[PDB]
């Protein structure tokens, strides 16, 4: 839409008030010019065409329980775009400033959120399982960085590419989370997984197994579900990605943390400059090392804890 720049306010899932970019004319829509191409959430009225209506609104104001998930997918895209602008220098998905859009109120009691290769879609869950899942920081981040490793790297989604690309999303959706302050934890999916159940998530990056996820090589699926386990099989590079930033000591092999904006910046390297689409996790360990490499120099500590981490969870 073509019209003028201006702020509304509303209430998110979880029934936090927050500020949004909107654009006026006539009516006033979810639609942020502030941030390269833009960003559009559209309602997709429960069903599946997509993308739907761009959201229009009559007063700016956005507080009815309709509304939840547009205002926080709206306003948490926006925030997985400043953090990749600030902290990596990249311009949208794509690098280029692409416009960014998602829809919500997909379908009916659906308990999942993707990217379907041009934009992103959220369910509102059952009420059971999931709530609206655009509530969740982290499950924002987590989609929005599937784009971008489409764009880049190109990881197919089978096996263990697949697995790596399913971890990639799940780290940067954590670095987000951190990013954005917002309660932040090396959990997937806490903050719009089972209402009914406090304190649990969907997948953990500190502890796979806590969720029934492995954490070591030895323990991979190799069956044929999940696309050949790739969200199974990503907590062998989550639990990784953890003891790189943090430390620890798994299955005997002790690893120094080097923290997290030092992880994000040899993962973001590694996706960006050595990682293909058919790209194994012994490969991704090799462009882990090298990225640090590059950035700290071969004989640092960065490079060496890349190396324990991966020799903790059994990948050479
Ligand atoms: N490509 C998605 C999966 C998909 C494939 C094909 C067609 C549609 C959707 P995703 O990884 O982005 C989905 C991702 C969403 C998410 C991310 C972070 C936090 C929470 C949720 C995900 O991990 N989804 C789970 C959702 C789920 C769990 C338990 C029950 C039912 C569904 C899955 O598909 O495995
Ligand atoms: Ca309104
Ligand atoms: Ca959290
Ligand atoms: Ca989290
Ligand atoms: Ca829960
Ligand atoms: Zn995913």
């Amino acid at each position: 839409i073509t019209g003028t720049s201006t702020v509304g306010v509303g209430r998110g899932v979880l029934g936090d008030q927050k500020n949004i970019n909107t654009t006026y004319s006539t009516y006033y829509y979810l639609q942020d010019n502030t941030r390269g191409d833009g960003i559009f959430t559209y309602d997709a009225k429960y069903r599946t065409t997509l993308p739907g209506s761009l959201w229009a609104d009559a007063d700016n104001q956005f507080f009815a329980s309709y509304d939840a998930p547009a205002v926080d997918a709206h306003y948490y895209a926006g925030v997985t775009y400043d953090y990749y602008k600030n902290v990596h220098n990249r311009l949208s998905y794509d690098g280029n400033n692409a416009a960014i859009r998602s829809s919500v109120h997909y379908s009916q009691g659906y308990n999942n959120a993707f990217w379907n290769g041009s934009e992103m879609v959220y369910g509102d869950g059952d009420g059971q399982t999931f709530i609206p899942l655009s509530g969740g920081i982290d499950v924002v981040a987590h989609e929005l960085t599937h784009a971008v490793t489409d764009y880049t790297a190109g990881l197919i989604y089978q096996n263990e590419s697949g697995a790596i690309n399913e971890a990639i999303s799940d780290i940067f959706g954590t670095l987000v989370e951190f990013y954005a302050n917002k309660n932040p934890d090396w959990e997937i999916g806490e903050d719009v997984y089972t209402p009914g159940i406090s304190g649990d998530s969907l997948r953990s990056m500190s502890d796979p197994a806590k969720y029934g996820d492995p954490d070591h090589y030895s323990k991979r699926y190799t069956g044929t579900q999940d696309n050949g386990g790739v969200h199974i099989n990503s907590g062998i590079i989550n639990k990784a990605a953890y003891l790189i930033s943090q430390g620890g000591t798994h299955y005997g092999v002790s690893v120094v943390g080097i923290g997290r904006d030092k992880l994000g910046k040899i993962f973001y390297r590694a996706l960006t400059q050595y990682l293909t689409p058919t790209s194994n996790f012994s490969q991704l360990r090799a462009a882990a090392v090298q990225s640090a490499t590059d950035l700290y120099g071969s004989t640092s500590q960065e490079v060496a804890s890349v190396k324990q981490a991966f020799d903790a969870v059994g990948v050479k």
